[PDB]
């Protein structure tokens, strides 16, 4: 009757353990439909220059994508991508920018609540996927001596798990620049529950695959079933990288989002 | 047809990542492809500032081919300034070493000072447009000149028919990186028993945009190679844009030199 | 009498060495001790432009502390600028730690930054006479100040009173080193449950010509120790100049803390 | 009939895997006489900041004193004092600077001659003392592909042959600074053998005790007996650090050859 089509400002969040460089297909599809693209890597992740050792809480990792919110003008918003555990930035980030946030898209990601502990979907992630298969695990003591788990992503898991339909040019690629990540679980669930005037707030899309072989369908639909989002978008096919085997699909309903909500 | 097990070596302020094509290309052909981040390049942890040559930014393959069992030697694939990571190698380590290979590349020798084909490359590409210059003090006190290349750069003379994935690729994981141009210019030559003993093939297109059709030839009539391909069109990074082809040569080389 | 085991902390720019006089003299009476580096001190590899934060200069007390077999305890001495390393410290691993005393050192609390008595001690004695200083950017974008001591503060502040042999040794070994002040004026302070509830035991002597009377009595004020030893004379390093009245004080805090 | 004393300009070289800081009761009473005295660490010595590692000869390793010796004033000498194998040191020196050289002082040292190769007085050593105890050796390779071979001194053999006599607080120190260090003998065989204008013409002190017990007494008998220097000392006592047992008797040899030589 009247139809809208509007241009918008994404912020791509990797999840841990990834950098920016998850987003080398989706970006360019996004400006080629004229959005504005920031994608940025979190504390340790990417080629940023920090080791995971010298990171204290899921917070402190979340540094970036804050400091980057903290620069936007006056009067700009963004639209949040984040992909599997980015959704954890997503809401510390809407907690402390609320106003900055035209909407917060979850792909195939963690979608964090106000009601429980911020931990919690990353327990119940980790009762529906119990076996990392070949991943390693080491320790660290944080600075006020809680001890954390990080974890090199084996290249079995990859494969198989979070890269499953990948070219095998882009699983190569994955395994060129993968780093050690935390899940900070434990800081996570000493931590003040997520606020419902911040990131309860903002608007939520969660687009997600049942064929991505690492957050299973169960847990995609509990998390669904436990957080009511705003709109759900059901990819058919492709894997857990939903930015590198379905590009131009995600392209096309972050193209919806920024419609509806920017 | 011969497999063989294949290094393959980056260029300043690039990594491992370059080579994301090209590794499984060669694996298909059952080759043992190895791929390193040298010091402070791709995600190596250490930062440019605390490395203070390019014989200590060389350390990830030198580690390498310390480790290599004994009778077992590598072709050696270096892209743009790493023939000096090759030549470097090869003095220390030539016996582990079936051949270099050069990609679009500095081809190094051992007539004129280690730092000789720089000096020529930047001759003939002197303005690297918007390209970041910086400077820090290495350990004994020389004064090292770091890079932070510039998109314009990386698009149109680098990266020039690469797709946007590629490009993007590119801008998201790129490094610092320095030629030590100085220390090379006071280092000894490289010496005819190691790195001038070693087969060297030497890979390039007249379509690079960087590493320019005069300076490569002159590369070539400088210090002929045993052998020099020429792919037609792609352009400097010819392992993601003539990928096939850059596997089908090296295919010759496993063939010809073990 | 008991014996323990001691974990010895020199201050920034200087190294394990300045403790080569008390090691000896606490084994004596059966202690085991332990004399670290930190990060760029004595002779540690790594350059003081590589680190980025007093806790990441901290890091040989950490690991250390990480491995420190399971029941096991330490008493950390630290002199100097070290008060802030027993803080970090007793922060990560609280019970590994059965006392902390400052030698002549920073008493850190828990009320104001970790950057405060740092602070104080630059207003009580803000001329550092013929010390350089020098800055670089660490890998967060601030700017670090490092310093190299002078050697007429040397002679006159902090070896006062020793011998020419020592004075001249702490020429030969002394290395850079940074406050980090400004990162510590950013850091979490430090907790009530880690460092705020260690035991604390502070040495010192009126005759200090760097930290001195007012300052320490400053600080005694601020956050009032377990216990407060004075000796009397010597120079702010007593641990060369009363080695012996250093290792019987400490023998007191073995007794009282294990 | 005519008595001189002569003030005199030391250079002092310690000894692979030590630092200037063996120097640091030597250098003050040497100060006390009147005397100028430079310690210097050689390349990946003391607190140098080079990895033995990155150093590829005993030239190379030699070059904090090559570049000491380029920057002496037109006109000015010194005498070298080198301990344990700092006598190669000033064999490399001497062959790049003789005119800025009165004297080499060879103190408990390596003797090195123009007649055989360089590395001649190193197997000699190491086959008058074979056992380095709780020494530990480790490899590397160079910048033209020779292994060389370096040491971590173990610590019994520091109290026992090195520091035998010395207290324990100089031997505690030793412990807090040692580094490890390389003799670099397969290079020196491949080395040019000392000139006879050079190292040959420079004048020769040899200090040294029989109660050494890590250059023992055959060894050293056999170097002053194989290359005659112009001047022996021996010192009753002490030990192998005699800059540190008998500092003073060492600092009277000294004057003696600033008298003769400065």
């Amino acid at each position: 009757p009247i139809s809208k089509m509007v241009t918008a400002h994404f912020v791509l969040i990797h999840t841990i353990c990834h950098g920016a460089w998850i987003w080398h297909k989706l970006k360019p599809a996004l400006e080629r439909a004229g959005h504005k693209v920031t994608a940025l890597d979190m504390a340790a992740s990417g080629i940023d220059p920090r080791q995971i050792e010298q990171i204290n809480s899921f917070d402190e990792y979340s540094e970036p994508l804050l400091t980057f919110l903290e620069k936007l003008p006056q009067g700009e918003k963004v639209i949040i991508v984040g992909e599997s555990c980015a959704g954890l930035n997503i809401a510390i980030a809407a907690d402390r920018y609320v106003d900055k946030i035209a909407a917060g898209v979850f792909h195939n990601s963690l979608l964090p609540d106000t009601v429980h502990s911020p931990s919690y979907t990353v327990e119940k992630l980790l009762e529906s996927f119990p076996d990392a298969r070949d991943t390693e695990y080491f320790t660290f003591t944080n600075i006020t001596g809680e001890t954390i788990t990080t974890m090199k992503l084996g290249f079995v898991l990859l494969r198989e798990n979070l890269f499953t339909k990948c070219t095998d040019g882009e699983y190569e690629l994955a395994k060129m620049v993968m780093r050690k990540g935390s899940l900070f679980q434990n800081v996570l669930a000493q931590r003040p529950k997520f606020t419902e005037k911040g990131y309860g707030s903002i608007k939520k899309v969660y687009i997600w695959t049942d064929q991505d072989k690492i957050f299973l369908p169960d847990f995609q639909r509990w998390q669904i079933a436990n957080y009511k989002p705003d709109k759900v978008y059901q990819v058919q096919g492709g894997d857990h990288k939903l930015q590198l085997t379905k590009t131009e699909e995600v392209a096309h309903i972050l193209q919806e989002v920024a419609d509806a909500y920017a």
